[PDB]
């Protein structure tokens, strides 16, 4: 049975709309698109619907030959029912997602970075790089292309 993933953070700006890209893009690297229903990413708030994904999100993503293509959405009730995994980048994200969540939706939250090896290859944590520079986001480029190539690995 395919299963179903949403990345959700807050603005569903900077690093959810990188994570649906990146998650896409491995997974069709792994040749597993097979195994998926729907990818896609929301935000809790409303501050960026309708909007393509910050510039520099979109420029690390092409600088790594990862396709990106998306307009804000926020989370909606429903979201916990559709998706088996809702997953989100920092922990003011969990607190949140999870003070929303109906009970016994089928929708299990979770941090990426819980698929972390603690290897010392990258940090658990998903920052948000809207305030900082360009490396925040290629930091974040490289934490997310790990989780989900652990993800793929542990999950299927
Ligand atoms: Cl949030």
């Amino acid at each position: 049975p395919k299963i179903s993933v949403a990345f959700i953070a807050l603005g569903n700006f900077c690093r959810s709309p990188m994570a649906e890209a990146i998650f896409k893009h491995e997974v069709e690297k792994a040749n597993l698109e097979n195994r998926f229903n729907k990818i896609d990413s929301f935000g809790t708030s409303n501050y960026h619907v309708g909007e393509s994904p910050d510039h520099r999100t979109v420029s690390i993503c092409k600088q790594h030959g990862v396709k990106i293509n998306h307009k804000g959405k926020q989370i909606k009730t429903k979201h916990f029912d559709e998706y088996d995994y809702i997953i989100g980048m920092d922990e003011s994200n969990i607190n949140n997602l999870k003070k929303i969540q109906p009970e016994g939706s089928k929708a299990k939250v979770c941090l990426f970075g819980d698929w972390n090896t603690n290897d010392g290859t990258v940090q658990t944590i998903i920052e948000d790089p809207w305030y900082g520079d360009i490396q925040d986001f290629e930091y974040n480029f490289k934490q997310i292309t790990y989780f989900s190539k652990q993800f793929l690995k542990k999950e299927l």
